[PDB]
């Protein structure tokens, strides 16, 4: 979803400030009869302020759409405000503006940031600075990499001196939850962006083999691991390749080769080498030669530990 | 209902300020034994302040009355306050007073204004000025015509550059809802009181033929369209004629002849010509000569649009 | 119940201020082992402040008592505060004190005053002065007579220019409700303590014959009528006589003889003449000679009114 | 309502048997497009059997009708069966048939009979003979007069050696209840159709003056008293006169003149004398000369009884 | 869905009888590890009897499937039994068997038949013969055409002497409901398979223009009309063409050309002429020349009727 | 628990029949004051029949016991009846009797048999013969080995041509559920007691490595596998050794060595060799030499399968 789904620009003294949409104004627009030459221009509901350009109808859930978002929830307002707070601290200019709002962000990441932001126990509740760093990263306005402290959050199910594993709560989301009730995904953030001892990497892999054996360790390349079901690596491969495709504007971190699933490492490093999808994806389905296990006996140890 | 059902006059420094009735004082009065020469004079409950003149018993619902209003709800208080706020900004004088309160207003319009007023997304929530303009129009203390911005509100089901279509929510009202659960009515307000292109009028009629084919486009003549069931045009004809009758004090807008239902246009322009009810009403039931459709193929287009 | 059931004395600069009991302190006392020589002295719960003298155990409901009051409700606190507010405005002295608290008041009247006091529509909500006058009358610290304005309240079921009829809501009380779910009683207060026209008295009797034919019009002699069931006049006769008995400290208003039930008028004027209970009460059960009806046709009129 | 609303005729061996309608077949018909020449002929739903002639649409509640009955309840089936059981025991002939079904009966009386019939404590539960006598009377197929034993039932609130007073439960009915929630009506049936002592008549009047003073004793002339509010005698007068009007087929019992309300006795005996409505009804509103009370002191006695 | 999803064959004296599956046996199979050469052979759960061949996994809803049916409901059992009752009356032979079960039937039609079958008001409840005719038609074992009497049922919203219009209740189904909560579809069955007067056809079209203007009249060609939204004619066109494609085994009734939507009539008669999908479908989107309306003024009449 | 907890003996014609206890009689006994010499003799409640010997107090849950069973549930009755039905078909003799009832059985197995028995889909519902075989095995009165068909049941989560895996539902039990809400256990029964191909054993192990990696494959030695958490192998080791100890009356099946967890196989074969607990158990905690994996690549295959 484009950032233009949550707010509109407004000049206030040479600089642009961003304002949240009223769900009722959006509703009005979904009702409106606009001309084809105004589909890109913001809409005026008259009664509830401005609304997103009519061309974004698809982003909002109606009776004929469940593919969009639930703009009538408080989460929408909350997410809009989270975005506006970030874009306003940037003092954007009359030129960089359109490009900013057209940026496509992940709503689940944004809603997850709100869940963090509103919890008094979360450090983000007390650091209005860390909160911005966390948001800017989310809306692609920060060179910085997402690490634990600035992570989208979720439920911590493992913590190391190097990593923090989160269980993504996308199902219990209000704005745009995962509909597939059979969904489960985890994210591993690096506590610090620095060197990691082999012992600490061994601790993580140990956990991921014992607790998440039916899951594949992959990454979207922005500095964090994604623990997804093997029965869903395919769709990830597509989505990540598609995004690499739009390389007309494009780094990609392959992350530790001792952690990442062998096939995924191949499929991605292959893609980084600038190959075709069919060439890459092909590497994903082929049973490769058993690589030399870096940490042997991991499972056997954890097993005996249990027994005692 | 008379405005005297919601408040009473009070001199405070040469000018009259209006005060809301306590539902308990009204209840007291409905219990009171008043003399026939005091039926027009306000009532003193002693315990809960003043109450409306006993002659208004009929306006309030009791166990023997459902024809009145539900004065014991918070909406009554809210509507009273809405009225008092308007009448107080007028600084009414010791002579124009009685005439003011005896004015009969539409409660549904007033309750609808409250629903707008209390919604933070509605422009009326932020414009205490627009709110007054909207109310004054409702209580007949404004020459101005009701347009979208100052409309009674409801649920927007269509919006143009010229019109905004509202679904009247009279059934879900607290103060005096429509009892006929089979009720459905729409109102089309003009966004601006000015010229309207044929293309924009074509857009509206298109919607009203496709979405509201079982409805007749009519008007009460105050600048806005009313979309009512054909099985209810009759009662509207009576009510509007009756009101025209009280022409001892009386303009009537027939609105666009390309929009208004042919028979209704006839029945009204006939009435404006100062004819009798039987003469007019007669025009309402007769199958007139198929007029020359101004916009042909409207339905055929919308139909194909759907199919694709 | 004694006023000493709701508060205790406290010297603060030569004058006594009254403080409300904590229901938990009362509970502690009902648990306490006190000596027979301290049964009259206030009790110290240590943990929750002072509590009423142990000799008042009977006034509070426990598992072995339903004859008392529900001191654990918020109403108890509310009633205590209502009392304390009144007794504090009197600046009582180190001598009149004990006599004050030993005064027996009617809790239902006190709780009814709270119901009035807390309703924003009631004049008592806005008149902290009228509120005191109303309370002082209730706790026997006012020569003044209870009239509508200072009435204990309840539900108004009739109102005249001379009278206001209230339906006592004793059943829905929290502190000490009537347990007999078959209970119904009304009270008629005089709007003003002054002359009353025969027409206004005729209006009242008309109502009491039509609407309350199964009820007897009586009075406890303090200026107001009590509309009770005939099947309960007996217990009233006893209670009122008993109170007259304690005449060692004693006026008694017989009220309009055209309103009061004949037998009750006899029983009371007989009692005022200082007779015995058996002499008086005897007059209550004997079918007396049909007195000359002052207002004839009252029922016949009201009946025809109905029919039309 | 006509009996043709609950069943249709069917020849089975020279005699006609009556069959209940399926509520779904009735629903089908309310949906049907019938020709004007078939509006009187039964309807074939094809899927759910036969349904009443289309001309009876008005008798059934839909979304545009609350004036009819609730044919979709089990009570409808139950009432239909009650009717069919009665009409079948008559072995009606190919000529008397149409006249039978066109008979208009009182549904409340019929539903009340079902309530009796299904209660194992009611004598009608055990007497399939008494049940028929009770039903036939209800559908006008019995010369016999309705007495207690064959009464429509309800809640007994008084019983004598001569009379039984029932409280009509029309509000709690399923098929076609009274909508006016403010409704209350009583019926007094004669235990036996024979002479009644003055003492027994005195007992009844005593009760009706004490317990039902706000009610008028009237009758529809078929042998039983109806205790209705004075504020509703008017509508009864109309309904009874209207029925007398259809005297083209007509006895009328005025019942005891010492019981019946004076004005009603006048209005009816006047009507029996074959006068006009305006002549009769006029007698209903005029305050007549106080007749010589047959039973004096009735109320005074009951009153003293109470007191003791 | 194949009939083999609800039952399995069984030889009992030279003839095959069909037995319903236990939902628990199906569950067992969805759990089973079968070899690729047994995917077509029935499965033995050991504990709950036989289950459908493993190759049908897709027909049953699990946590990874919502595209199938809800075999764990009672409706599944009920539908299975409905099928088995039909197939058993055929005394199928050791050769025609496999072909029978592989037949693909419409589950909604089958569940709708159960809803009819179990309603005591429905004629199918009483005609075990009509029930079979209705089922056999549904499972393609009857030359006969579906007419009202043997229709799948639903809610009757119009009835003529020629037609019966049903509202498909697919949403409220238990076995395999429509998931698109925005779904609405109607079916018009011919009461009798014979000539239909123009007046009766006029009555139907009148209803379909007034009540279902936003719907397109189409047909799947088996003798009945389907009233679907224009926004869904496309998917119908595909499904019907696809079915025509499997013409290796194929009549197609175009139904009354005065009723069927012009474009659909074209698209189908074109298909019957054996053309390509692109050729046919092309006719569906093109705004054709306004054909000569057979029944003029239909809407204008119905409109005036309403007004009166 | 002893079988004597559910029933008592009774001579009826030279043979003993078993009768179920009334939960109320058991309750009576738990209340009884019995002498120490009667603690082993059945108890007579007088009012509710016989009850188990007082020495069994511990087997029943009271307010001071949660270690026992819930004898007041219907399951207790059901389980008692299941037992009595089995013991009665044996026609036990006046000598073998005491020994029979003193037999300790597993209640969860018995309740699980009831759950099977009462389900109409379960083969045990229809085979009163198979039901007995299944029960007798449970109460140790059958040489036969428990296989799928005669298994205690539960929820099938895997099925082969050789094995059926059940999920034990001990938590949802009524009679004596597992209290540790963190409990999870599985049981693998052999479909047939015969040779099993390596491919079929490979299929099972594949499932147990992929789906139950955190579980250890063990056995109690009676012919079936138990899939328990590694964090609970210890308690199993104790319980199984303890039972082996009572070898004064004793075969032990070690089951397939390619399936059973290496350490458990060692611990048990060691025990079969008649060693000490400390000697055996020692083998359970020591990380043994990586045995030669019989089926390599199992997980790698299943993984790729998923991905596709
Ligand atoms: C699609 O693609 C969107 C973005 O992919 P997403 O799962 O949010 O990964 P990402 O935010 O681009 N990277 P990362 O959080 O660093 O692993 C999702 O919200 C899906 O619905
Ligand atoms: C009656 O008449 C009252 C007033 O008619 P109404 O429907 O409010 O139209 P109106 O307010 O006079 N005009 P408009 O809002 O300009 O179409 C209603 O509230 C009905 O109950
Ligand atoms: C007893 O006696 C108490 C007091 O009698 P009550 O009914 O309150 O009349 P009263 O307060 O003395 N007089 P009044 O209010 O002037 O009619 C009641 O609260 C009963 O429970
Ligand atoms: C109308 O008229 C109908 C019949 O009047 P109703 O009240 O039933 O008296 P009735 O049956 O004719 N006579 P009765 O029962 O002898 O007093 C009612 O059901 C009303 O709704
Ligand atoms: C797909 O295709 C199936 C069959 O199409 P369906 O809507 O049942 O029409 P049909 O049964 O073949 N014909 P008809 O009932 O004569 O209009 C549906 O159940 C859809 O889910
Ligand atoms: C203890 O020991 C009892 C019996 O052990 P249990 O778990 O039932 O295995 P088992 O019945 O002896 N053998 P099996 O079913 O062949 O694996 C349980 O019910 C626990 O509560």
């Amino acid at each position: 979803a484009e950032l233009a789904c949550f707010c509109y620009p407004h000049l206030e003294n040479d600089s642009y400030k961003f304002i949240p949409f009223n769900n009722l104004a959006i509703k009005a627009m979904l009702t409106a009869k606009v001309d084809k030459k105004d589909m890109d221009k913001f809409y005026d509901s008259i009664i509830y302020g401005i609304a997103p350009p009519p061309q974004f109808k698809k982003r909002y859930n109606t009776n004929d759409n469940s593919r969009g978002m639930n703009f009538e929830t408080i989460m929408f307002t909350k997410v809009a405000m989270l975005i506006c707070e970030a874009l306003n601290s940037l003092k954007v200019t009359q030129a960089n503006v359109s490009n900013v709002l057209s940026r496509v962000v992940s709503i689940r990441h944004l809603e997850n940031l709100v869940i963090r932001k509103e919890n008094p126990q979360d450090i983000l509740f007390h650091s209005k600075d860390l909160l911005l760093k966390s948001t800017l990263i989310a809306i692609g306005q920060s060179k910085e990499i997402e690490t634990t402290i600035t992570a989208e959050g979720g439920e911590i199910v493992f913590q190391n001196a190097a990593f923090t594993m989160w269980k993504l709560t996308y199902l219990e989301h209000q704005l745009m939850p995962i509909l597939d009730q059979n969904f489960i995904e985890y994210k591993v953030t690096l506590n610090e962006d620095k060197p990691i001892s082999d012992v600490h990497v061994k601790e993580l892999v140990a956990e991921l083999r014992w607790q998440y054996n039916k899951f594949a360790v992959i990454t979207h390349g922005k500095g964090a691991y994604r623990i997804v079901k093997y029965s869903s690596v395919a769709n990830h491969a597509d989505r990540v390749y598609a995004t690499f495709k739009s390389n007309v504007k494009n780094d990609f971190n392959l992350l530790d080769q001792r952690i990442i699933w062998q096939n995924w490492y191949a499929f991605t490093s292959s893609m980084k080498q600038g190959n075709t999808l069919d060439v890459c994806k092909r590497l994903l389905f082929q049973k490769m030669k058993p690589e030399k296990n870096p940490f042997k006996g991991l499972s056997t140890d954890r097993k005996m530990d249990e027994v005692s």
